């Protein structure tokens, strides 16, 4: 099991390295395309529920295991918005577009099993414009 | 079941209720007040446990059940934020805000779960400072 969730891990985090090195990006361009990565929940949907199973709602047996590398994918993720904005915002809004940013993420998780496609891509779409509304 | 959930929706219509038929507060002050009712996970944490396993994911037994009384409950939050909002913004502000309104309602609920209070507070505040950024 704790092979899968590094399974899922390590796949997203290298989706998201794969945008995160490309250089003929501005920021809110970078981070538009990094938000629409990590909202992907269409793309591997198997890979991306046991994520949301493992970090959501862990089983409490295996709940300090995964707790460590959950912790783990989120310092990496983190890093690589953090490089992003601090080129574009202050500290403070840094610290609250983040916060927003996984919020949103998490929202549009959930929102993505009781909605169909079309409804969720509307949803998605409205989240990314007011991420985007905070960069100018 | 069916009677512990709309035991929990009916709760949270009231609360909702009330702060809607408040009449000296601006559209703001009214929204950022139905935003913490809505968020405040602490209050009733096992009647707001339910509520979040009833709607994000429901047994699929119960499923159709569930589902038209889970539509009830948003068609009737959805009149309180339009009521609200389409006083002081157009209706294609209006319609991001609640999709936003949602996501960030789902995703600190989730959050909720995983984060300490103190770190889920902060991050409660940055979901209603964007909010409130929408409407100037």
């Amino acid at each position: 099991f704790l092979e899968v969730y590094q399974d899922s891990i390590q796949m997203e985090l290298t989706e998201l390295g794969r945008v995160a090195e490309r250089e003929d990006l501005v920021g809110e361009e970078k981070l538009q395309s990094i938000f629409f990565v990590a909202t992907d929940f269409s793309s591997n949907p198997d890979e991306k529920k046991f994520f949301q199973r493992a970090v959501f709602y862990p089983p409490k047996s295996l709940f300090q295991e995964l707790k460590e590398e959950t912790k783990t994918y989120e310092q990496l993720t983190n890093r690589i918005l953090r490089e992003t904005l601090e080129k574009i915002v202050s500290e403070e809004a840094l610290v609250r577009w983040m916060h927003v940013f996984y919020a949103l993420l998490d929202g549009l998780s959930v929102e993505h099993g009781i909605y169909d496609e079309t409804e969720f891509e509307l949803r998605r779409k409205s989240a990314w414009a007011v991420l985007a509304s905070l960069l100018k």
